[PDB]
């Protein structure tokens, strides 16, 4: 397996770690955060959203011990001091949320890693990948700093791919009704985004999203054809994309759902899923797919305007994609 | 002026009562529910959403006393037994949520009332009205069982009117991210709507919105041109409509927002409002308008697809409209 | 082994059903509620608190099919019409919340069952049992309508037993900070308890606890020595008892905790548990014990006043006790 | 009258500012935080808990303008750089949460202020005051760095004073069921307190409190006689103290409530209030008193063990007390 290091052992870092435990291709050997092993161990064992960790965790000296394997714990605020190379770490998952610009993410490379996966939309990255959509575009020689995009983009892109390929998207707009995250605030505090400054668990909070425009990074044909926003709400995990699009081909609900179902069971199995059950957000807590079509919500007007709704566990699905992307990158040679 | 009776002194019944206290053209003289005066008085005084009633409330026998005015309290499950005529009640607000079918609502008329306003989409009603949109259609001789539509329809219809008149709507789809209501469930209990059966405060819950297609009742030109859904979320009040529409005329964001702002300050003042502030749902708690455009959220693609977002206090705005409709009906003669 | 019927397939009914699937001495063969099989199947499959049912569920006609076993579905509002005897049901779990009075619960016996377990404090029941505390008081010949007490009493009685036996309780008072339940209201609606009338997910709500005084039913020596209250809060499951008691013997924190830990590992293992971890309510979601001491919270003043805090999953722990009680009753002969 | 500066314009800082608008003895002339005027103005204008500020707010340069009065906005992380003296600020309310140790709070004095009120329990402070309890212990010459204690201590101390004086407290233990605060975490993140690290809006979270022991600072007679804890829950504001105490004198519920009511209507009017209404936390949102006895919850066992429950708006009541303490200090001479 490829040795992985996780920088920022938080909601995404720990979920990636948990996903990695059940992946034979990658091995997490070290984590970095801003605290001590005791604290990281406690957070890893008991999760308010995902429950008790299905593993034995303990602390040995300054390190974590998980299922008998020692995981080195670092506490370096500056990634340049990480010394990844010294411990054979080849891939670093950059999940602090502070180092989304290449010049920052690349510090892991200076520290000895060979690749960095930024767990968020990035700036100046070598390439942005959405698994199931454009991983074939990854180039092992040219791309060292790779963004895995956002959880919303990972939800929308796979079914946008399907709609576009099968019926052609003329233009479309989305809204994601999205669980709150740690980028928000408990009770009205300063934030660059005056909406995200407001009490997260008390309101429906509109916030801008680059997700629909970011679909263009992975589906160039859709450049300038999409836009949308988010509405953060008082749930702690699980989100849902609501896309309204104008199509080129005339369609029925049955045809749209049938195409989506086909892709889910075929080419996009494990990435896109399809449900005809009348479910609610809690039901998708722990879902590892990127996107699950809520088939009951599909509607069409004039055979040209379609609404497609798709669920995603914003922490889990995206983290499993990070793990898939790391395994994929390792498979192309390091 | 006009004597009003409120059947179902709940979220809408009590909010209507509060709105009526401000209206000199109406007088609420009686309320009916399924409990005693002491309980209704306690509920009216202390509200979890709206705070403490700014008025003196007490109980005298089987009646409420509000600012020295006695309000008769009835506890008749069957509206046939209401004897509204005996106490001079001319207009009954039917807000129990159980009597939206004319067969049931009309019992108030048999019991002596002259008019009934159903506080929800109805079946077999004489007419459905949205203030600011089609009150002109009301006929005092022909219409005695009148629906005030839904809170979502009251939010959407006023700005849909504007968009259609100014640019023409080809087709459009909406989603309302909506606060939970008493039609939902605390913890997974049977419900005819399997989504609404689920714990209200724990999930994002896709479900129905009365606004889907009902806008056509008040804007016939939009028949078959709109559809949509709701997403019930863990907030106790305030909701927001998100409409994505294809327009006939080419527009810019500036033009859409300018038309909306013009209507808000003009023809639709008091019904439609316009905000350029980056607010959140809690900020609209207590808002009496039907619809407030969140101008910052307006977006356009190809000058033809537009997204317009509008806030509404689902309890307050709608209840103030019920009061406006009652005063309007009274003004055309009883 | 023993055929069981569940009357009221709700939070407790379904949780009991899940617990029974693990017990080989029990077989649930029928459930009754107020809806159709399709609805009960959907509720059993997807739970907002406990997640997806770890079993295969389908519907065949008017029945549920769970792991290939058919479970009969009834929809009889009046228990007299249940005909339990016709299907060989020996033990009925009465979990509707409506039939806690013997006059009502006993109808199941008239309908052919041999025993009824009321899932709540009861009136005129033959006996009230708390497993681990007084099951030996059960008499197979004399007792046919049995109450399993409340979830709070099941939490408090086991450790009160320990404290009293080891140090002697002079008097004590409790408060349970308790998750909201279906007996509450979504948004301010009439309730005989004016506090429980108020929006459940919006407030800390003082109210009643069945555990106040009921511990005396199972620990007669404590008659008149305890009292207390509940504080319902905005969490959907998991509660915590906070007991402050004056003891007869002088003690230290260490001694109290040591006795509690001893009982947990000994005589009360599986009923009472002991934790030295700094956990929070979500961590106990799914806990099957009746009571888990939060050892870190133990404190003493003057060697005589002690505070003991204990967690309980109010749905799960209690439901597992209902199953234990059913197996116990069956073991003494039907 | 006295010019005040607020360091840390957050939940307490802004609430203090609002309370000061209603006080003729002090004038807030400057505020310091870590952001720009535009952000502080937006936060002051729209509050998720307390609603819209009923005042005209605007920004002029780097300052706030409230009802035409300019409030200077600073953004100095290090209080040494505050230059309070230059603007005539005599009293600084230290509400950042970072400077509770005298050595840090005293930096405001080095910067030119004459007095500092730390809005929290402090270390090495000159004196700790609870209004209504020991303000007469304040010495204008000797005490420059003063703590206003915690919100919980402000709730408990006033009624503990009454119980002790009237009946004598032998010993007692408290739990405050308390709204979450900004010291907590949105989704499981590192925190020195492993319970406070956990998702604030998802659980009941036990946490240690120095509040009951801190009562001794203001009621020396109660040294070593009290202790207790907190349970943080998913409400955004309002908390409740639950005290269980052994008394010296034999009492009845009636007598305890009568003494509490007497103190509320007499010596402690404005500080301690008394309610016989069955209210819930939301009803106390905006309450300016320090403590409101929930008279219905009072209970006694053996005439010696009493439970007294008291409400408090943890943001508002405490902030009004800060303002009272600032006016009091100004009244003794600066
Ligand atoms: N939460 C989600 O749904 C989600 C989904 C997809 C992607 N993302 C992205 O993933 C990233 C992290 O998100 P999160 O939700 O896990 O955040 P988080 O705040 O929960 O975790 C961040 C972690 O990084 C640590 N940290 C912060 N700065 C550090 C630094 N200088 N060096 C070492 N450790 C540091 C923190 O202590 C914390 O444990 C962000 O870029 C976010 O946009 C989040
Ligand atoms: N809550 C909202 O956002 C909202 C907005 C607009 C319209 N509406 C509609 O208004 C109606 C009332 O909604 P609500 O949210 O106020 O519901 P609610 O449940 O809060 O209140 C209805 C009230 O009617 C009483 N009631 C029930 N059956 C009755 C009967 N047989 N006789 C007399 N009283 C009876 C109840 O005791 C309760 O106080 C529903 O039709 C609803 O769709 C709701
Ligand atoms: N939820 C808890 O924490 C808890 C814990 C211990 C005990 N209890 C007790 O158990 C009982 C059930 O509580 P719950 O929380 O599961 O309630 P619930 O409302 O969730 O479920 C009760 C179920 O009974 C059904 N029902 C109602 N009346 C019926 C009737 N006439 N015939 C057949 N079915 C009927 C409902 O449809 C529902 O499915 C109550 O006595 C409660 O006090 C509750
Ligand atoms: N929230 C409550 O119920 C409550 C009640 C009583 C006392 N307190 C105490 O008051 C204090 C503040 O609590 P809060 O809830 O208002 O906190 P908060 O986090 O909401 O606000 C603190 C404010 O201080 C600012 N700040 C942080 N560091 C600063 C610095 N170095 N210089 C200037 N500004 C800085 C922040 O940006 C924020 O606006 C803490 O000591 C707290 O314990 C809180
Ligand atoms: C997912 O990556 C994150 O939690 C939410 O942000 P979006 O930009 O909506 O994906
Ligand atoms: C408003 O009337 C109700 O709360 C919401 O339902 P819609 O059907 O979305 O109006
Ligand atoms: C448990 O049986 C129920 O949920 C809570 O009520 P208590 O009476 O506090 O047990
Ligand atoms: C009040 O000061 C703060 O919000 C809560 O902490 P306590 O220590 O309970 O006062």
């Amino acid at each position: 397996a490829v040795k992985v290091g996780i920088n920022g052992f938080g909601r995404i870092g720990r979920n990636v770690f948990r996903a990695a435990l059940k992946n034979p291709d990658i091995e997490v050997v070290a984590v970095n955060d801003l605290t001590d092993a005791n604290t990281l161990a406690h957070l890893l064992k008991y999760d308010s959203v995902h429950g008790r960790l299905d593993a034995e965790v303990s602390v040995n000296g300054n390190n974590l011990v998980v299922n008998g394997k020692e995981i080195i714990v670092k506490a370096e605020r500056d990634p340049e001091n990480l010394a990844w190379g010294e411990i054979g770490v080849d891939i670093v998952v950059e999940s602090t949320g502070r180092f989304t610009k290449r010049e920052d993410a690349a510090k892991h490379l200076e520290a000895g890693a060979k690749k960095v996966i930024i767990s968020a939309p990035a700036k100046n990255e070598d390439i942005t990948i959405v698994m199931g959509v454009n991983q074939d575009k990854y180039d092992p020689k040219a791309h060292h700093v790779i963004s895995n995009a956002s959880c919303t983009t990972n939800c929308l892109a796979p079914f946008a791919k399907v709609l576009h390929e099968q019926f052609g998207i003329v233009r479309g707009m989305m809204t994601t009704v999205h669980s709150y995250t740690n980028d928000q605030r408990i009770l009205d505090l300063p934030h660059k985004d005056l909406r995200r400054a407001r009490a997260a668990a008390e309101s429906i909070i509109p916030t801008t999203t680059g997700a629909a425009k970011a679909v263009a990074l992975v589906l160039p044909e859709l450049k300038g054809k999409l836009n949308g926003m988010a509405m953060r709400v008082p749930t702690p995990n699980v989100s849902v994309v609501d896309l309204v699009a104008e199509l080129e081909k005339e369609v029925t609900v049955e045809e749209v759902n049938a195409a989506l179902k086909a892709a889910a069971e075929g080419e996009l199995k494990g990435i896109l899923a399809y449900s005809e059950e009348p479910l609610v957000s809690r039901d998708y807590n722990g879902s590892t797919v990127s996107s699950t079509i809520d088939a009951l919500s599909t509607m069409v007007i004039d055979g040209k305007m379609v609404k497609v709704v798709s669920w995603y566990d914003n922490e889990t699905g995206y983290s499993h994609r990070v793990v898939d992307l790391a395994a994929y990158i390792a498979s192309k040679g390091l």
